[PDB]
């Protein structure tokens, strides 16, 4: 059943569309209606886990998901599962113009 009818966690400021160029890192941000943790992170079908590739951080109803090696194929639907409601956002990654850059 339930734990103790505590209450659902509304999404005051969920994740919003992000604009970044290929060759950096993308850090999403979202503030929950209430301070609760730990939190759950999911992307697509499988559930996201804290490690090297990804870095999850929680502090005062605040989440932070960093994504290294930004690629034009990574852009998807990052939705955080927490409480009764769920949020979802989209990232924008532009493929470098392939200029005179060394690389």
């Amino acid at each position: 059943g339930s734990s103790g009818s505590s209450g659902p966690v509304r999404f005051q400021e969920a994740l919003k569309d992000l604009e970044v160029l290929e060759g950096g890192a993308a850090t999403l941000r979202c503030v929950l209606s209430s301070v609760a943790a730990p939190v759950k992170w999911c992307y697509g079908n499988n559930v996201l886990r804290p490690g090297d590739k990804y870095s999850l951080r929680q502090e005062g109803a605040m989440l932070e998901l960093v994504v290294r090696n930004l690629r034009p194929q990574d852009s998807g639907r990052y939705s955080c599962s927490f409480g009764d409601q769920t949020t979802s956002a989209t990232l924008t990654v532009t493929a470098l113009p392939s200029g005179p850059s060394s690389g």
